């Protein structure tokens, strides 16, 4: 068995092995990359996104969110408040300014010590899940906005022809903005380039110990798991790496730098933070072996999670008994 460890692994393609998309995520796989939960893909030096990243002031993040902390500084949840709509140039100096800007460190290790300490002090703004994208149409290699998509997928493997589509988002972060423990909607893959600014630290439990952090996280958050049976589907709790090692879990931690994509597998449990300004794309996708984590995917159906017209679909096919119940939720 590759990777036997879980450990997250690191890529290098050449411009030649950087052509077939599906090909070179088979390949990872191969080498036991999905055990890790994420991996790491570094794009041949020959490669570009886009030429310039200077024009890009003008896009609107219409609905920015205020994440304010509840809890203690290892366990939180986040709510995010609503804020009015800014600039991509306007949130730029918002995140450059005193109140927000990242404060001086020695090193990534040195700041990841000062983002668990402090973070629930403070509450950064997030622009983000806005659709669109900054791929240039003439770059025909990992165009996350030229990819396969998961409707097309489910058609070929499953031969059913079904309504939604697949379109990347933007992410617009600063200083201690935060992703909570999730995996993707239906247990999918997701796919996430840096396109610029500052680091990404990113957390991973693998998916065969998923179970695992779902057991803690209804221990350290009784009333949420009380409420609803996929409660980490709402996207809103913390818990830190100390927490995790003096319970147990396995995880796993990594740095993105600008430049770089990473990859989350399915049923991939996974969380982090911004170290200041920066812009992320990401999207779905799924492959063969996706198949059979989205028919054991869990589901909110409390009502709180609310997500995609897209979704739908996946569900009435590959869950038909949730159906019913998970629309009622929905709706
Ligand atoms: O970058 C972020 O804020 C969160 N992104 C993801 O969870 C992802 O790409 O799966
Ligand atoms: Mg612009
Ligand atoms: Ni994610
Ligand atoms: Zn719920």
């Amino acid at each position: 068995a590759q990777n036997p460890n879980c450990n997250i692994m690191i890529f290098h393609p050449t411009k030649e092995e950087f052509n077939d998309f599906d090909k070179y995520i088979a390949y990872m796989e191969s080498q036991g990359a999905h055990r890790a939960g994420l991996a790491k893909i570094i794009p041949p030096k020959e490669w570009k996104a886009r030429e310039t990243y200077d024009n890009i002031s003008e896009i609107l993040i219409a609905t920015p969110l205020q994440q304010v902390a509840s809890g203690r500084a290892g366990v939180f949840t986040q709510y995010h408040k609503k804020k009015k709509a800014m600039t991509v140039g306007e949130y730029r100096h918002l995140a450059n300014s005193k109140k927000y800007q990242t404060p001086p460190h020695q090193n990534f290790e040195d700041l990841e010590r000062k983002y668990w300490k402090n973070r629930i002090y403070n509450s950064p703004i997030y622009g983000a899940d806005i659709s669109g994208s900054l791929f240039d149409e003439n770059t025909k290699q990992w165009n996350l906005g030229h990819l396969g998509t998961i409707q097309d997928l489910l058609e070929k493997e499953c031969g059913v022809v079904i309504e939604g589509v697949n379109t990347p988002y933007l992410y617009f972060g600063m200083w201690k903005t935060t992703f909570a423990w999730h995996t993707e909607d239906m247990d999918l893959y997701s796919i996430n380039y840096l396109h610029l600014g500052e680091p990404k630290t990113w957390y991973v439990v693998p998916p065969e110990h998923g179970q695992r952090l779902e057991r803690l996280a209804r221990e350290l958050f009784p009333g949420s798991s009380r409420g609803c049976g996929a409660f980490l589907r709402h996207k809103v709790a913390l818990i830190s790496p100390t927490v995790l090692k003096e319970n147990g879990i396995p995880f796993n931690r990594i740095t993105q730098e600008a430049g770089e994509f990473m990859v989350t597998f399915p049923y991939g449990y996974h969380a982090g933070f911004n170290h200041g300004f920066n812009c992320a794309e990401a999207i779905n996708f799924a492959t063969p072996r996706w198949i059979d984590y989205g028919k054991m995917a869990s589901q909110c159906s409390c009502g709180e999670a609310r997500v995609t017209f897209s979704m739908d679909a996946f569900v009435r096919i590959l869950q038909p008994e949730r159906y019913d119940l998970w629309k009622r939720g929905q709706d």
